[PDB]
């Protein structure tokens, strides 16, 4: 009964030049996001919520020389695990403008129930516009937010 | 034992002539919040978040006001097992102030979700005149939402 | 077996001429946070997660913006009486996580100092309560550096 939640941010800036990666699904577009990994803004945002629930510091005190963020995600599995915690669920939300994200949930969802060897009904994926506000709205960068529940086992 | 959790997000543009509706309370001011109906971005948030607990897709999945959609949002995470043990969340607004129809919208959250007043919260923040929440440009919600079993 | 979670945000100008206090921590700068109180951005929005968890309506509630009493107050003392609060609405604390967002100053070496406040604060032990820290990516006001953000989630049980 020793629960624990976690939450996580992320945001990256869309750019010319490279895929858009998101919960590890390539999406067909003209821009992807901007960082020194394949910049997986949801991956990351799950990573620090799973970090941030078994109180282990977060994505900069733990990392992987040219790792994706799939690999990074699962060696945060691992890290977890070896914390004598198990992971019961985790939710997220996208905000992104452009392009549409309906089509690729269901395969985000299937990565990381993959990655954190977790069945496919406690994994969730959402996805939101912004409406056309600020950044996000002006389609210069994508947002990822994300919640997980840990047990320590 | 078998809990989990849920987040929700939502934003809308706040313009003139649009009713200001937030948490199924219209609250008077000179603007409103554009969407397809009503606009409800603090129902919104929270119709995500328990939708997301149930690890059931989100509100475009699924879908009429926004207190008619919480409901049946509620139905369907029933149908899928899971009760709900309490609802937390924030309305980001820099006017007008949202502390006088805080119990309105616990009241009729409480009441879409069947669950005692003691379960659900709403706080409001403002955004200390950053951004386009702190120019009065739109209102963003936020919420959290544990279910079981 | 009743357990609840909260969440909490806060979001505050940075400006010349006010001390830099986060999660607690002095930390050299030439500018600091914006506001009644001390400004202190990541407790107030632990506290708003912790008043939220316990369904006892937030920070505002139950210390006003507009009270003389928290003019410059420590926001330390604040959260401790925000425990003291959810305590006595019969709620143990069970973790805390949150997020600061800033793009500068470097917050990584005042971390372990701010998770050592929160937890001495909340009765807690260090390994219940998780700071991190990131940077909003150059987007926005965030990226501007005209303030810095705070998110919160506080999970209890009754
Ligand atoms: N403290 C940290 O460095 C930190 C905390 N979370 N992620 C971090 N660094 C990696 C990163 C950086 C920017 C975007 N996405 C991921
Ligand atoms: N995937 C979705 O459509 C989606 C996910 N959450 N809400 C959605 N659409 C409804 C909506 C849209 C804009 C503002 N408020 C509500
Ligand atoms: N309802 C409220 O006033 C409220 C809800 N949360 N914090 C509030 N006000 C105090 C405050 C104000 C500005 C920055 N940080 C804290
Ligand atoms: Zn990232
Ligand atoms: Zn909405
Ligand atoms: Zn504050």
């Amino acid at each position: 009964m020793d629960f624990r939640i976690g939450q996580g941010y992320d945001v990256h800036q869309l750019v010319p030049g490279r895929p858009l990666i998101i919960g590890g699904v390539t999406i067909p577009y003209e821009r992807g996001l901007l960082g020194h990994s394949d910049a997986d803004v949801l991956l990351h945002a799950i990573t620090d919520a799973l970090f941030g629930a078994a109180a282990l510091g977060d994505i900069g005190r733990h990392f992987f020389k040219g790792a994706d963020s799939r690999a990074l995600l699962r060696e945060c599995a691992s890290r977890v695990a070896q914390a004598g915690f198990a992971i019961r669920n985790v939710d997220s939300t996208i905000i992104a403008q452009a392009p549409k994200l309906a089509p690729h949930i269901d395969a985000m969802r299937a990565n990381i129930a993959a990655d954190l060897d977790l069945p496919l009904d406690r994994v969730n994926v959402k996805a939101k516009t912004n409406e056309k506000l600020g950044y996000l709205g002006r389609g210069e960068g994508i947002e990822a937010q994300a919640a997980a529940l840990v047990v320590r086992e």
